[PDB]
């Protein structure tokens, strides 16, 4: 399709693109892709045939949007900033917010190019570009939804929860929290880990691709994915000689 | 008429209340209750006869204050918001701030209906509606004091500490941190856990009602309360077959003068 | 009438009982203000490494502490976000020219206090940097991270999301928390109380280090405190009690590159 081809050609030529040197065609393809992300009409990853697939060209558009803009002053006084990515809600009035159907509790901020669905509550928190936050999700205080992350419907991201961004590598799927999950306070899920639907993480669960996930029912370690309905708590596995343990995640039940 | 009685009847009638139809009697009682919370004249829970007591009617007022207001735009420039609870300080002038006796370090925010006592320092942090933060307490950077939480005097909530909110169920006591406690960085205390006076939590202690609290000196496991004078650190308990352990909280000792020196050094 | 900064500060420190916002000589106020200016610009720093040893400049900490005593709280804010504090924010009044000269990025709603140095090519995601901190070139401060007072962060450091680096102002003689060049500090980790993480080290998510934390070297079985040796990879773990009934969490060095 139109946008994708233009973005892919611009990507190959990115060494020659700058905020002062970019064609109308390139600028417009990037802007239209960011617009589509901001409205949820495009998404960095989606679930097709029961498998999450990533659209690398959309990540390329996001990265180009950084290359095509200089930093600019934003704000005033004790809240003065300098960045090249617009915030999502600058210039919104009552009509735009009423239309979006979500709440933005001060001092929450999202970047333009993140999609926030109806009935979401953003307590003070941060939602980065490319993220998709689906209907009914609660993002609690000092939580973070990182770049490109896909948050399902009726998810609860508790206080201080971090969902790690994945813009580069281009080939890598983003971090995914599927529908109805509860992610307990202080937990972190990063690096493209997939938490499948209906799962529960206790407080303080830290998952990357390298984290051992010990399944108490089977005695086996796995990585990168929490099966649907799993209850995951922090634990540890002992060394062979008994001198120490290393922390891991433990699946204690599956519902 | 009686403020509590007005609130209790409005609660029974809550299905028929909205931002466009509610009697003046009802709007005035809710607003007066939130005003009392904001000023510290009312509090959601209080300690009486050595026990924490919750005032359900004050929680009912907080919940009605959500039902009685629509979301509204607030904010300037790049920081634009949309919510139905006013921030605490939007209408404060220099005289109000001078009179309060506390400090609010940018970009800290509290909601209207939270009480902040004299000599408190709010580093960048969030204090939610119904919370009470008593005298001399330090709320450090990116900490959170959740809805209805009661924080005692001379408490140190370290960086990134979360005190969980409790509104529903109405009868449930809020999360309580009693006087002179130190709560180490990244710790979370939620769901009405009580940390009793003169206790110290190390970094990374996570307490809910289901967390095992293992007392090293007695080998006993308890839930829901840190006994006064306890030092609590992260640990774990082994499974019966030895294949793995599950993290828990461990009371390793009681607070001694060395503990006090280390939790006041900076 | 006007002396160098250090002498003026040390003199004023001895009189710190008699000093307030209303009574304070112009000489003392100017000296404090100029010391903070130097911190803000990176011309001065609370601690620096000399002869391969980190040393602290107590007089600079004295100036920071005096800056609190000499200033009243002041209103500041906009719209629903209203504050009241005695330490100015770093970027008040900055336009394009000041930010272009600094060479760093400040992503809303990140805030830093005046008296923190931010080097070129730093990215401050929403985060906080307190007075006296020094954040060196190319470092990434990720979302809801904190660089506490006087902390020294080296070049090309990655402070991941929710990382806290603890402040050390008092005691005067104590070295601040130090994260040396090229370190990666994983999400939710905390390094406080003057712990030193030496260059090229990697902390996994959820590593909490204070002076009281056991650092268990898996290769040797040895426990140490207060310092991560250069090149160490550190993860959360635990050590078992003598009777086997429980374990206590610690940091474990799993390898060293
Ligand atoms: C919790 C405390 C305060 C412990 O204080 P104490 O000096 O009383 O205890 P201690 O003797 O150091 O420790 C008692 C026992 O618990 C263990 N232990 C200590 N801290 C631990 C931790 N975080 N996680 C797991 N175990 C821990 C010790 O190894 C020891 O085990 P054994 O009994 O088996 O030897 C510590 O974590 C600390 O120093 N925290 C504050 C650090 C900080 O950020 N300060 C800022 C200044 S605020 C102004
Ligand atoms: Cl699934
Ligand atoms: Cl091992
Ligand atoms: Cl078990
Ligand atoms: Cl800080
Ligand atoms: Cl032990």
């Amino acid at each position: 399709l139109d946008l994708q081809t233009t973005i892919e050609q611009a990507w190959e030529n990115r060494a020659n693109l700058s905020p002062v040197d970019a064609s109308a065609e390139v600028r417009d393809a990037v802007e239209h892709t960011i617009d589509g992300l901001d409205l949820g009409r495009l998404r960095v990853a989606e679930k097709i045939d029961d498998q999450w697939i990533v659209h690398q060209w959309i990540k390329k558009a996001v990265l180009l949007s950084f290359r095509l803009h200089d930093n600019a002053v934003m704000g005033q006084g004790p809240l003065q900033f300098y960045d090249k990515v617009p915030t999502k809600f600058a210039g919104y009035g009552e009509a735009a917010f009423k239309a979006g159907g979500y709440r933005v509790v001060p001092p929450a901020v999202a970047r333009r190019g993140a999609f926030i669905a109806r009935n979401v509550v953003l307590m003070p928190s941060y939602v980065n570009i490319g993220a998709y936050v689906d209907e009914g999700t609660m993002v609690d205080t000092w939580a973070t939804v990182g770049s490109c992350a896909q948050i399902g419907k009726n998810v609860h991201l508790s206080g201080g929860v971090g969902i790690g961004g994945v813009l580069e590598p281009l080939q890598a799927n983003p971090t995914i929290i599927e529908d109805n999950c509860f992610i307990g306070a202080r937990s972190e899920v990063v690096e493209g880990v997939v938490v499948e639907e209906n799962s529960v993480l206790a407080m303080g669960v830290f998952l990357s691709q390298s984290t051992k996930i010990y399944d108490r029912a089977t005695g086996k370690v796995s990585y990168g994915r929490v099966p649907s309905g799993s209850v995951v708590v922090p634990g540890s596995l002992p060394s062979e000689d008994g001198s120490h343990s290393l922390a891991c995640a433990v699946i204690v039940k599956r519902v």
